[PDB]
Formats: structure tokens, C-alpha cells, sequence
């Protein structure tokens, strides 16, 4: 595979092998006072600071050298310039990538097969401001002459995670929107709980698909339609209350929306890059289109950033490269997302598609199989909660975890002057330092000591409070989480995907990987209809069909 | 460490190393048309069956064997019999673990320290059932007349996942309840943007900790009591309006709570497993007593089954084995949890906390250091969300993830004449077949000539095209997620990872790994006021305090 076989790759290699044991953040820390400012980098978008603090790494000047170094051999300068112009870099789908093209708020043209996407990708955005000042200023009425209270957005996986990871982290700029639902499971569940909770009259609903043949999004779709017309009856009414996300004009006309109400994107869009495009309509509808701007904004400013500047002082590269590190080097499996922000809930679950389906891939540009990691597994929580559920493994468990700590310096809800988000910051600062710092034997015995235990309970207990520490992490902190500062760090963790996918040689830009699932599901569907036990596939199958049939009328 | 000086752990290793390539499930599926029948279990609970089917695990039947000598060897059933019996088990703390007594729906006496525990279990469920009654009856009033419309539960880690968790998964028994609301964050946001959405006059506040001294819960607590003062002034209100979760009596009087509003609970009650006690009373006020009951009686079930069954066809014994094959022999760092429902969507998430805050450690009993995996990273989104997130990684990325697949047959929805279901069980089925199976590169080329690539682009897409397969699964089948079946589920899963604790040799009830991190926020706390350089920490520590400092003052 092209990594294993890069020079600069076997250069770092080799000093893992030689020095990793050098590689303790105490005496790191210890021996240089100017190790902040040495590994920690601070933007000015000029609409709020951040800061990225690498500073709790298990790296030296020498690493982060060797890292840059193989940036520059595997070709990350000329991959971007390619992505930036229009180029096929989806090479196995033979398409451009272009997410960057929909908050090209410049308007510098950027062509595929010689023709400007920036005309279509405004005439878009001009049919999305124009439709959500109709909703918004209660212009847009229903059946029955009434305003739209409640947005539902039917739509998986691309078409549901962003924008409801967005509605949730800009919630405090909502006054004066609808309320929005996201309706994804085919577990009729998802829809079935959420209808009940909904008045026909004042609800538009948003069906998110390109196709608009995806099983999932169109079963739950004319579930919704059905209920409406339950109510409703006129097919006519159908019109007043949905909306698509789409390119399939015959089908949109068919299932009863007006033609006009469908809002294009294209192929160089892939879903989980596409909360930028017409499939963020949901987000300009709740937190209003001038807000939806503000997010284009900080993601294009940040898009410049990944351009502009030496990889050694640019903040994806520079992520993707550590995690490079601790994936190829030290072989972690995962990679936490911790913010410490309850509005930022969904967003460690909105990178596990971007990242995971992104680089979880195994066959190289050439077509050979890669002989090495690549993506990692991606979870998390926010902070503080998961400190009181999982933070116990992090700190005393068998596995290295490198983690990504966020947290916005200004809170939304700044109530009892200040002190809920004071503890907050506290506890954000105080985990990382923990984890660096650890607490020694001779630490914990004098604690044990001071605190009056026996020699004998002492000894006993002791072993059980030491903390060994060295657990890495990343600190990014940032002025306050407005739309345009939320898009600015949802661009940086794209592109700190996209550098890693070019060093491992991989398309982070198709999704194969999807298909069998489909095909089988297709083949059992038909066969769950009926008494007749299965034999048609593997034993187990069978057996879990056959036990379905058997419980399907257990009362 | 005990268990890599086990004989039984070291034969089960020498077989990995000697067998491991020939463990393919294509092949293992082809060879034994009996498979299905000897690798799974199916329980009758008398309330819905189970069926856990193991046989799409890169396991043989000498595996089996094996790995239940080890639970043997390393003394799983006497372990058992102590925490039953209620002996101190949580050895670095002095406790006994008895999560199991307050679900003993049998009443047989279960003594601590030569007292039987079992009155005051009850004595709280009685007070639990007569105070939900009145509450959701409307008898129970606020303090200007009217009924309770919302509980509003004030607590974080084990005072906050569990209730939620089931009351998500719940829904459906909720009718004739109040509304609940869990704020746990002591970021602001979350207990701000619950109370504007509430009256003060119709709102109930719980609040759960366990030492009652939990700074996030407290400071949250406090700021609830202040907002509803700001309404209803009059300092006896807030007996109407606020009842306490605790062991701590003396913090909770502090306070200000009304002792007749404190729900009791005991040093032997885990927060992780304390949502089977008074930690669980927004539960039954907001399904009913009797749905919490029910819940309590499926967990004794399997209480029972786990005590009474031989090793070889015990459910949490064998998921606990089975993790750890994969831990112990092939090295998989994380476990992934897959529920095929929407109302399980905070499952996993419960036993992020349940598993890795029990299991993440490092320490064995006799105080020696592990030489071998423990507790791996638990994670999960309920099925289908998840398959069109990340399941790409599991079936084409370089990661091995053993996966618990779950379903409900039956559905708490069969709407359009049951078309959602029949596809979410499609998709469930199809995906643990998909794992298994593959897709060879000599299928995927015959695809591609049928769907009428130029050898071109055939040669081009092939490879990427190709599934390698033999990706384990366990697939957990049950009939319908009743309040009894969900207890039975969870419980299972607690002693899954009891077994696992007990393997390692490791206190799968202690948690000292918070201590540090709790120690250093106290000290940075006062710091953080006024507007002074900090210097007294490590640069990167003061680097982003002096940042905070700086940026604290920015107009944006």
C-alpha cells in the first residue's frame, strides 16, 4: 500500500520504535515551560478566536516534523488544490467533491467539465431564503389558512444527522422559527410518535432525497402523507405541506409537491458533506436563512484557512496528522469526541458518519489492499455527562483513547452569574490535566496517610488510587458557538478527515460498503409474509426468521 | 495477574494461535447444518422468550468448552453465590453489592452485616408506590392548587441514564403520566432551557444523588429552587415541589427537603445499578408503579435464571465468555450495541456507563496490576440510524467489532398493517448475514459483468466492491419490549459484565478513577474568577486558562 511503502512513513516508524518510551507528558511538560506555545495554534476568523491546544500530545518538535514531512510526501497540497478545483477525486465514482463549492461565499468560479457550479449553487440558496421568509412570516399558510408551527424532516443517515446536529447546537437562534422534528428510523416508531404529537394544519413536512427512491426516507414519507390525508383528504392539500430535497422531479410531482418546492443539490455532494446544501433546509427554516449564512460563513473562512496556510501551522492537517499518529503508530482503535457543551449532544454521532463511513476503507487508489489501519472508531458524549459514565475507562482502563476536548469560553445561558458554566470550564480543564498528569504511588500514599488510614488499609487501598496518566488529548477552545463559528469547526474536522483519507491513500468520498446490507434485506423482505418456515439462507438466518414467525403471534 | 496465570486461560490462548485461521463462519455455517441449534439459547420467561443466538461468533464447540473451564477455573459461580448472599464483594470499599435485593419480587431474606435488607427495600417501594399514586391521580397538589403536570429528574451519571434510559424505552406506558425532563449537564443550557418550558405552579423536581453532595446536582438543584421561589416566595412551597433520591439523610435535611419527601436508598446500591431503587421513582411516576414493578419482576427473572442455570446455557455467562474471546484472544478494544429500536436509543449509552465504569480498570484484588485487556469501549446507535452512519467501517475498515444486534418482534407501533416493521427485521436479519457472508471478489465480478461493465471499469470498481465477511455478531431476539422484558434485558447485561469482572479478577463496583479528575476541577475552580495570569499548573493547563481569561471579555 502506498503508506507502508512512503520513506517518511518508515522515518516514523522507526522513531516509535526507537523512542517511544521517551514519551511521558510529566517530564515533557516538566522540561520545556514553553510547551503550550510550542504546540498550540490560535485563529482570528474575526468573528471569534480558537484556540488548538496539542499541547498534551505524545509528540516532540522532531515528530510533529516527521508528521508534516509526510504530509508533504503523500501528496495532501495537491489532493486539496484537486478537491478545490473540481476535479474527480471520487475516482471510484468518478466524481467531483464540492461540499466546499456550497459556502464559496466568494463566488470564485469552480468548475466541473468546464462549467461554474457557483450560479446553481446560489439560484439554490435564493429559493431556500425566499421559502423560508414565506414560512417564517406566516406567508406560507396550510389547508386551513393557518401557519406553520412544526418542520418535520423525513430523511437517514446524510440527510437527517447534520441538520439535526445543527438545529440542536444553534437552538438558541430559533426564536421566531418552527419547531423541527427529524424523523429517520424506519421503525415506525420514529414516525408514528412523532405524528401524534402533530396538529395536519400547521405541519410541513421536508422529505430529504436525492433519488427520492430511498427505501427508508420514502416508506416514512408516505406514512406522513397518509396521516395528512386522513385529515385533509384533498389531494390538492398535499402540496401546502411537503417539501423536497431532491433532484427527482417526476417522482417529487408524483407523490403530490409542487415541482417548485423542490430544492436541488448535485452528485458532487455526498450526503454526509451535505448540511451546506439544500439539505440544510431544515436549519435555515428553524434558525432563519441570515443564520444559515452566518454557518455557510465560518465553514468558507475556515475552507481558506486549510488553503492558506503552512502545513505545519494548519489546524486540520495538524489534527489529522496526530491522529495519523496515534492510529498508525500506537494502533488505537478509537478516537473520542468530548464537547463540553449540552447543545453539542449530537455531535460526536454526526462524525461517526463523516469520519467512520468517510475512512473506514480498506482498498487503496490503485485498487490493493491497504496493509495497514484506517479509520477509527468515533464515539463520545458531552461533557460533563460522560465524566459520569465512561471517564473511569479513560483514566484506570487497558486502552489509549486520544480524546478532542471542546468547550465555547461564553455560554448561551449564563445564569447565576456565571458559576454553571465557571464549573463547566473547570471540570473541562481539570480532565485533561488529569489525564496528562496521572497521580503517582508516592502521591496517593501521602494521601492515604493524611487522611489517617492503618498501614495495612493503606496498602491495601493504595495500588487502586494510582493514576498513570500520559493519556493524550486535543483542547480546542473557542469564543462562543454562533452559527458561523459552529461551521468554521465542522469544516475543520472535514478537512482533518479528508488529509487522512489522502495519506491513507483511500477515498473518504464513496460508501460501497453499504450495498450488501441492501441487497440481502431486499431477498428477506418477502419471505417474513407468511407462515412457511425459511431454509433459503445460513443456518442462523433461518433460525431467527423462523423463531420471528414462531413469536410474531405469541400474545 | 490471576488470569494469565489461569491454566485454563493459557490452553485457551495456545488455541487461538493454533486455530485461528481456520475460524471462518462461511465455512463453519457449510460444515454443520446444526449450528443454529447448538450455539443459541432460547429462555421462556413466561413473559416473552428470548433468543440469543451466538452462532454467527468465530466459535467452535471446543471453544465453548474451553472458555466455560475458564469460567469454572476462575471461580465465576462462587463469586455468584457471594454477591447473592451478600457479602462485602466491592472489596476496595467495604460493601456489599446487592442491586439484586432490590428487585427480590421473592422476599427471601438476603442479610448485610446480620440484618435482612429486604424490609427497607420494600419499605421504599410502598412509600415510591403511595407517593406516585397521588401524584399522578391529581390528590398530590402544588402550591396554588393545581395537579402535577411535569417531573423534572436533577442528577448526573447513575442518578440520570438509568431513569432516562427506561423512560425513553418506555414510552408507550407513559399514558396518564406526567411529562418527564432529565437535566444532568451542569452546563447552564440544560437546566435554563428546561425550566422556560416550565410552570412553576404544575412542576415536580427529583432530585437524585446518592451522596447528595454531587456538585453538578446540588448546583443544579439550587438553581431550580431559586427559580421557583422567583414564583412562589414562600419557603414552605418547595415541600410540594421538590423530594429528594439519597443514602445521605443529614445533606438532604441540609438542603431544606422535607424529610417525609426523601426516597432512601443504600450503600450497596451502585449508582450504575441504582435505577432498580428509589433512583428509579420518575420511572414509576411516569409509567405507573405497576409498569416499575414489572420492571423490578423481569430483572428478578433473570436474577434467577443466572443463579440457577449451568454454566453452558446461562445467557450472562456466555455473553460474558464470549467477550471474552474476543478481549483476551483477538484483541477487539470495543463492543458495540445495536438495538433495532427507536424507544432503545439510549440503551447503549446506559451501558457506556454500566460497562466501562465497571469494567475500565486495572487493579486486581490482590493489588497486582493486569497483564491483559479489560473492559472494552462499549458504543452504539439503534438500527437502522446506525447502519447509515458507520456501518461501512464494520463491514469495509480494518477494525474487528463484535456486535449484540437486538430486537422486539412485535412492535409498540404496527402501523400500515405492520410494512416498518417487516423492513427494520429485514434490515436486522440481513445485516448479521451480511457481516457473516461477504461478498467474494469472484461474486462481486459476476455482478459487475451482469449489471454490464466494460472490462474497464469492471477491473477498476472490483476490488472495492469486495466484502471479506467473517464478522461476528451476536443477535438477541425477544418477543416485545414490555416493562418486564426490558428488566430481564438490562439485568442480563449486569451480570454479563459481572462474569467479565470476575475473569479479570477486577472490582467491577468500585470507581476511584473519578477521584483525580473531581480533585483537580476544585482546585481550578477559584482560579478561573477575576482576571489575574494563572501560572500554577503545567503551561498547557494555565495556556488555556489564560485564553478563557482573554476571551471571556470578547464581543463577538
Amino acid at each position: 500500500a502506498a503508506l507502508t511503502r512512503d520513506p517518511q512513513f518508515q522515518k516514523l516508524q522507526q522513531w516509535y520504535r526507537e523512542h517511544r518510551s521517551e514519551l511521558n507528558l510529566r517530564r515533557l511538560f516538566d522540561a520545556n515551560k514553553d510547551r503550550f506555545n510550542h504546540f498550540s495554534l490560535t485563529l482570528n476568523t474575526n468573528h471569534g478566536h480558537i484556540l488548538v491546544d496539542y499541547s498534551k500530545n505524545l509528540v516532540t518538535e522532531d515528530v510533529m516534523r516527521m508528521l508534516v514531512d509526510l504530509a508533504k510526501s503523500r501528496g495532501v497540497e495537491a489532493a486539496r488544490e484537486r478537491m478545490f478545483n473540481g476535479e474527480k477525486i471520487n475516482y471510484t465514482e468518478g466524481r467531483a467533491v464540492l461540499h466546499v463549492a456550497l459556502r464559496n461565499r466568494s463566488n470564485t468560479p469552480i468548475l466541473v467539465d468546464g462549467k461554474d457550479v457557483m450560479p446553481e449553487v446560489n439560484k439554490v440558496l435564493d429559493k431556500m431564503k425566499s421559502f423560508c421568509q414565506r414560512v417564517r412570516s406566516g406567508d406560507w399558510k396550510g389547508y386551513t389558512g393557518k401557519t406553520i408551527t412544526d418542520v418535520i424532516n423525513i430523511g437517514i443517515g446524510g440527510s437527517d444527522l447534520g441538520p439535526l446536529m445543527v438545529t440542536e447546537a444553534l437552538k438558541p437562534y430559533s426564536s421566531g422559527g418552527p419547531r423541527v422534528w427529524y424523523v429517520s428510523n424506519i421503525d415506525g416508531t420514529h414516525i408514528a410518535k412523532t405524528l401524534a404529537q402533530l396538529n395536519p394544519e400547521s405541519s410541513l413536512f421536508i422529505i430529504a432525497s436525492k433519488t427520492f427512491t430511498t427505501q427508508e426516507t420514502i416508506t416514512n414519507a408516505e406514512t406522513a402523507k397518509e396521516w395528512f390525508l386522513q385529515a385533509a383528504k384533498d389531494p390538492s392539500a398535499v402540496a401546502k405541506h411537503f417539501v423536497a430535497l431532491s433532484t427527482n422531479t417526476t417522482k417529487v410531482k408524483e407523490f403530490g409537491i409542487d415541482p417548485q418546492n423542490m430544492f436541488e443539490f448535485w452528485d458532487w455532494v455526498g450526503g454526509r458533506y451535505s448540511l451546506w446544501s439544500a439539505i440544510g433546509l431544515s436549519i435555515a427554516l428553524h434558525v432563519g436563512f441570515d443564520n444559515f449564512e452566518q454557518l455557510l460563513s465560518g465553514a468558507h473562512w475556515m475552507d481558506q484557512h486549510f488553503r492558506t496556510t503552512p502545513l505545519e501551522k494548519n489546524a486540520p492537517v495538524l489534527l489529522a496528522l496526530l491522529g495519523i499518529w496515534y492510529i498508525n503508530c500506537f494502533g488505537c482503535e478509537t478516537h473520542a469526541m468530548l464537547p463540553y457543551d449540552q447543545y453539542l449532544h449530537r455531535f460526536a454521532a454526526y462524525f461517526q458518519q463523516g469520519d467512520m463511513e468517510s475512512n473506514g476503507k480498506y482498498i487503496t487508489k490503485s485498487g490493493t489492499r491497504v496493509d495497514h489501519q484506517t479509520g477509527p472508531i468515533v464515539w463520545g458524549e458531552p461533557g460533563t455527562n460522560g465524566q459520569h459514565a465512561f471517564y473511569q475507562l479513560i483514566h484506570q482502563g487497558t486502552k489509549m483513547i486520544p480524546c478532542d476536548f471542546l468547550i465555547p469560553v461564553q455560554t448561551q445561558h449564563p445564569i447565576r452569574k456565571g458559576l454553571h458554566h465557571k464549573i463547566l470550564l473547570a471540570n473541562f480543564l481539570a480532565q485533561t490535566e488529569a489525564l496528562m498528569r496521572g497521580k503517582s504511588t508516592e502521591e496517593a500514599r501521602k494521601e492515604l496517610q493524611a487522611a489517617g488510614k492503618s498501614p495495612e488499609d493503606l496498602e491495601r487501598l493504595l495500588p487502586h488510587k494510582v493514576f498513570e496518566g500520559n493519556r493524550p488529548t486535543n483542547s480546542i477552545v473557542f469564543t462562543k458557538l454562533t452559527p458561523f463559528m459552529l461551521g468554521a469547526l465542522v469544516a475543520m474536522y472535514e478537512h482533518k478527515i479528508f488529509v487522512q483519507g489522502i495519506i491513507w491513500d483511500i477515498n473518504s468520498f464513496d460508501q460501497w460498503g453499504v450495498e450488501l446490507g441492501k441487497q440481502l434485506a431486499k431477498k428477506i423482505e418477502p419471505e417474513l409474509d407468511g407462515s412457511a418456515q425459511v431454509t433459503s439462507h445460513d443456518a442462523s438466518t433461518n433460525g431467527l426468521i423462523n423463531f420471528i414467525k414462531q413469536q410474531r403471534e405469541a400474545r
